[PDB]
């Protein structure tokens, strides 16, 4: 029923997508002149990342103004059309609330830094926006998430001659969210965006809102209860409108950003813990991590849904498993040490899996067919690959390739003028890989995802349907049902990179035929104890239905 | 065993495979610089098109000089080189002998139509090396091959006032193998490059040869005659030498150009009857065609091996299917009325299949699993197009795309000034596909098809087993053995476009472990009355070894 749950998201960043006059920057017009594409893709919904001023240290999620555009986006006008054609289109629109944590350029942090007292004896109404010590010796049993560049998590500003807090680069301060005036900064925020017609937002770093001396300061009941706070007011002013919450954590502290029935917070949060044991199961050859990491996910408020995901803008994230996972993950998809970056591994999806259309396929199945909202990271439905040689994860960042001319279509400007430079390896580059090609091409993997996401849309069991594991008597074989509305759908598919034999156990479906989704081709009716035997060819995937 | 039972052949032109001296055009020492690229694909045996001077109004097959190298390839000395260079890697090398017929332009023929008597009342000794008529009487029940271009296997000479008898174009008049002569000369032109050491020859249009009032003028016993003929030339004089038989027809008259143990005729013959089959099933889904006409070839000779293949330098031919099968093909394959030529289809692989890899694999597993030494036509390998704006077959000869700098790396020509036109389209074109690519793409169709070889490679079983179908319960499933020196493989193929279901009649194999030939996966035990249930994912194929 709510407009999310049905919902195809698309993670794009504007900077990056399209160009719309030559200066190598991707920007709003040019975002605008591309909504068609993204329509016919099968994406319901936008998820842009932050389009704010900033000197874009951490790629604009050091945020200098919340109430405006950066200029080599466009404006603001060019922004308010872009959201009249999305809608025009049926077309949803999310932008990136960047709560934690302002820009060290923020007129706020300047004005903070002068002190506790300006010069002329009044009192600095900004100074207690930010977190500050005289020592830094507070929240020493913190983690560092940037652990490649801040040694920290307290830095000394010359001029304030104290030290401030920030969970990520010295130049994003994070903000005081025990001083109420800062909460209604960020209502305030929001409010301006929602006013505009905004459809909700993806709200970044959730857990490490407030901090606590003698706690992780993450996933802490006070930050927690300043969410409840958010989803009061959007419920109440602007009803309808989604929040989508980033909780990179163990499932059991993840669960808990959905809130209750009686106390709701996000309607959404990213399955970041299934994420990676798809990735590792493959390697593996063994699917049990999988149906284990899910079976510890607790059931979710009625309002609440999943956004499943298998790659975004940052690292593969290996924060949230086991030493041995991590270690594991490391030897198995990050080869070069040059892969790895804090805690994690930043290669695109392709390259991960050795541009393997096969298992790329198998992978995309596994993120439509698992019970959430699905969201594709741009450039992904055409298998771009990434680029190394840049730092942080720029690398995953790199320009859309919309055909094989001039910077792979996303610019008039030369590679080396574009913001990020487009990929021109003969593997990746933009040469072989682009939209023009694949639009072109009767069985490309864009026209491949396409036709596969229509068939998702067809099967609302998908979308809404509860889930329910099968034994198969092989690790490699990863069987499941969603059911919903009456409809029974059996999900089977294969890990393994050679044939593979399985023993469904669909006792309670004896006397029902499976047929397949697409073209209903049907297979044996279940039969006796129900213990149904398949084989598989290498990462095949079997998407049926059960007739009765 | 002979060497060609345990070869892969691999067809190229000289003149579209690499030039070597930036003028357009393909070349010897070109060829030479690109032998590595063979022998690491996995190719022992090269099958040159005719590579003699000609004015190529057939692209070579209008043979001028028997005993030269067209300008254009480079010179003798180029050739003794080229030559030298794959046996020193172990490679085989045959030509194309043209044996039906000279270009109009051969001496002979310039000779041959000044008439019986010369005007000095001398006798013209080469007037009958040709076949000639008053009136064009003759021999009307005969077919016309090139049925778009020719009314009449009789064309009017200017100056020899007389009609004379070619089965191909008319500037391709026919050889007289009633004259003596014309066999000797023959003889002559064949041992010429058996001395400098090539390997053998692909034998053109050998039902054609000879003509008879009252007869379709195809599969002759005189016309057999002369083959063996040259057969017991090649076994006294130069042993262990290939003849591979191009001869088209249906089964029970293709089988008798292997001749038999008394009295041989061919080594090898190519395997036209299955080649159609194979696309019809796949298009209906059904692979009775394919057992059907399988079952009808007789056994042959102990020294016979089948040349399988899937295209070649020709159209896509339907000359030897019914009038059904012929209408259901053009339905299926040709939309475009531009791509039919002469009671034929003339596109290449990829296009054919609309570019899906899945099918491309499936069609490579079954020519590579079929009893037979399979043959690759040049450029399938990396899944290259064709140009249908060439004419006649040319469209499916386009320069080798060997990466995505000028002109495919084939020349430093540019594109409008090669042979023919390098392909540039958005999705065959070279940059996009091409070897370079491939051979840093981990998962490339270039470097699937080596692992393929590879494999085959592996078991003998492929090239020298037995072949027997197994009953599926599936029209859509393809399940056969084959089994040699103790060994037994089970080939399992799925032509559906989704999942289907079957039940394999191994029952004389209860007992045993199916694994697969990659990474010998076991599969279930065979057990009571061998009644084998499996599925299949669109397109798959299963390599299996029945261990005891
Ligand atoms: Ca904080
Ligand atoms: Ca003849
Ligand atoms: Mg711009
Ligand atoms: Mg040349």
């Amino acid at each position: 029923p709510e407009w999310y749950k049905s919902a195809v998201f698309y993670e794009l960043s504007v900077r990056t997508f399209q160009d719309g006059n030559g200066d190598g920057k991707g920007d709003f017009p040019g975002l605008t002149s591309r909504l068609d594409y993204l329509k016919n893709l099968g994406v319901d919904c936008l998820w842009l990342l932050p389009w704010f001023p900033s000197p874009l240290r951490d790629d604009g999620y050091d945020v200098a103004d919340y109430r405006g555009i950066h200029p080599d986006l466009g404006t603001l006008d060019d922004f308010k059309v872009f959201l009249r054609e999305a809608h025009a289109r049926g077309l949803w629109v999310i932008g990136d609330l960047v709560t934690n944590h302002t820009s060290s350029d923020h007129p706020w942090f300047q004005a903070a830094r002068r002190g506790p007292t300006l010069p002329d004896g009044s009192p600095n109404e900004y100074h207690d926006y930010y977190v500050w010590s005289d020592e830094g010796k507070e929240y020493a049993d913190t983690r560092i998430i940037f652990t490649d560049t801040e040694v920290s998590n307290w830095t000394l500003d010359e001029q304030a001659g104290k030290y401030y807090w920030h969970r990520f680069f010295a130049s994003q301060p994070d903000l005081n969210y025990d001083n109420p005036k800062v909460v209604e900064e960020l209502h305030g925020a929001a409010r301006f965006w929602l006013d505009l017609g905004l459809d909700g937002f993806r709200v970044d770093a959730v857990p490490y809102l407030i901090e606590r001396e003698g706690t992780s300061c993450e996933n802490l009941p006070e930050t927690h209860e300043i969410l409840k706070g958010f989803r009061a007011m959007v419920d109440r002013e602007y009803p309808g409108r989604l929040l989508l919450a980033e909780a990179n954590q163990w499932p059991e502290e993840v669960v808990e950003y959905f809130g209750t029935e009686a106390e709701p917070e996000f309607h959404m949060c990213f399955n970041f813990p299934v994420m990676p044991r798809l990735y590792m199961s493959l390697k593996r050859e063994d699917t049990s991590s999988i149906r284990e990491i899910m079976g510890r996910l607790p059931k979710i408020p009625s309002f609440g849904q999943w956004c499943i995901f298998l790659r975004n803008h940052d690292e593969l994230t290996l924060e949230m498993v086991t030493d041995d996972e991590r270690a594991f993950m490391y030897a198995a998809y990050a080869p070069d040490a040059r892969m790895k970056i804090n805690v994690g591994i930043r290669r695109r999806l392709a390259p991960l899996l050795d541009n393997d259309r096969r298992r790329i396929e198998l992978l995309n199945t596994v993120l439509l067919a698992l019970p959430g909202s699905p969201v594709l990271y741009y450039g992904d439905e055409i298998g771009m690959g990434d680029d190394l040689g840049l730092p942080d994860r720029n690398g995953v960042r790199t320009p859309m390739q919309w055909n094989a001319g001039t910077s792979g279509g996303f610019s008039t400007a030369q590679p080396s003028d574009c913001f990020f430079p487009p990929i021109q390896d003969p593997v990746y580059g933009f040469g072989r890989v682009n939209v023009q090609s694949q639009l072109q091409d009767p069985s490309s993997l864009l026209k491949w995802t396409a036709r596969q996401l229509e068939l998702r849309r067809a099967h609302p069991a998908f979308a809404h349907g509860d889930l329910t594991f099968i034994e198969t008597g092989n690790p490699a074989i990863l069987a499941f049902t969603r059911q919903y509305d009456g409809e029974t759908l059996l999900i089977v598919s294969n890990f393994a990179g050679n044939a593979q034999a399985g023993l469904l156990d669909l006792a309670p479906f004896v006397g029902r035929a499976p047929v397949t989704l697409s073209g209903a081709s049907p297979l044996p009716v279940v039969t006796g104890n129900g213990q149904y035997p398949v084989v598989m060819g290498k990462y095949d995937y079997y998407w049926l239905r059960l007739n009765s």
